[PDB]
This record gives structure tokens, C-alpha cells and sequence, in this order.
């Protein structure tokens, strides 16, 4: 029962305006993590992690443009953000 290295992270976003991440690729990967963001504060998500799902949206075959657009609309809405990432 070796780990599949799939981790799910729920951020409450009460104290943070933004995830504070950049993304690369077209899978979609965490390119970098910004200081002062909810992701940096939580600390679980790292650069090179592959983005599988954020809230109700799957990211597995999505353009970089479409990924940036969807993430803004998700971060714009108030309430928790759940990210599912592949660490392998
Ligand atoms: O929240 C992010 O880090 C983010 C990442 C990508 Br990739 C695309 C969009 C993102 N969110 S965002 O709504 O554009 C955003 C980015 C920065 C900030 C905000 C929103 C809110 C004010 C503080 C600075």
C-alpha cells in the first residue's frame, strides 16, 4: 500500500486575500509560491506539485490562460478553497 502521493488541502481564506501562487504548463504545476498568501501560510503545497482539482474544476487538460482565469474567479468568491495536488 505505497502512497499515491495525492494530497487534498482546504484553505479557509478568512485572513488571506489570495492563494499567492504562480502556475506553469498546459499538466498545470505550481511554478512558485508568494509570501503573504494562504498557500505559503498553510505550507503543505510546494512548487512542482501538479494541480488536479480546485473546488469543482478539474485542471488535468486546461490551457494556462484558462487555468489563470478560473483561479481568479475562484479566489474572487468568498469561502473555503480546496486544492487536490499530485506530489509525484
Ligand atoms: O490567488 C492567486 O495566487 C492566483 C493565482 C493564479 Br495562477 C491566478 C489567479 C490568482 N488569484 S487572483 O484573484 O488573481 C489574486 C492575486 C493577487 C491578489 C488578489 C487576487 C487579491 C488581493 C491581493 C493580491
Amino acid at each position: 500500500a505505497m502512497s499515491l502521493n495525492i494530497i487534498t488541502v482546504t484553505l479557509n481564506m478568512e485572513k488571506y486575500n489570495f492563494l499567492g501562487i504562480s502556475i506553469v504548463g498546459q499538466g498545470i504545476y505550481i511554478g512558485s509560491i508568494m509570501k503573504g498568501g494562504a498557500v505559503a501560510a498553510d505550507g503543505r503545497i510546494e512548487p512542482g506539485d501538479m494541480l488536479l482539482q480546485v473546488n469543482e474544476i478539474n485542471f488535468e487538460n486546461m490551457s494556462n490562460d484558462d487555468a489563470v482565469r478560473v483561479l481568479r474567479e475562484i479566489v474572487h468568491k468568498p469561502g473555503p478553497i480546496t486544492l487536490t495536488v499530485a506530489k509525484s
